[PDB]
């Protein structure tokens, strides 16, 4: 049966392919489309800035119209990140509205990187060593955008 959700997903894709946006892109999965799939990477001056990361974007049937979750499928480090995968934005709360395309679902979370909400520390362990041991930071962030070359 037609289903609109899958409809608005597919009309969504067909604008975000056509008018894609810089250092991020995302997609739908091969047969489901409830789960897309999308990547970021870095933006200039960040400690991300080589390293790539993947998501997945989780939608729902009353489609914009709750917001669309994310998860990380990769490891990820930051103070707005759960080791769950999962990102605190407080737009992917109760301040979203059906305005946000997937685009900007995907861009706002590049310059999260750059520039982390510590209105939200969501695992406090990341904001303790971004205060503590900046210098572990560092580290852990060249290891994890260095996971990104695992294949090569």
């Amino acid at each position: 049966m037609s289903t609109p959700a899958r409809r608005r997903l597919m009309r969504d894709f067909k604008r975000l392919q056509e008018d894609p946006p810089v250092g991020v892109s995302g997609a739908p999965s091969e047969n489901n489309i409830m789960q897309w799939n999308a990547v970021i990477f870095g933006p200039e001056g960040t400690p991300f800035e080589d390293g790539t990361f993947k998501l997945v974007i989780e939608f729902s049937e009353e489609y914009p119209n709750k917001p669309p979750t994310v998860r990380f499928l990769s490891k990820m480090f930051h103070p707005n990140v759960y080791a769950d995968g999962s990102i605190c934005l407080d737009i992917l709360q109760n301040r979203w509205s059906p305005t946000y395309d997937v685009s900007s679902i995907l861009t706002s979370i590049q310059s999260l990187l750059d520039e982390p909400n510590p209105n939200s520390p969501a695992n406090s362990q990341a904001a303790q060593l971004y205060q503590e041991n900046k210098r572990e930071y560092e580290k852990r962030v060249s290891a994890i955008v260095e996971q990104s070359w695992n294949d090569s």
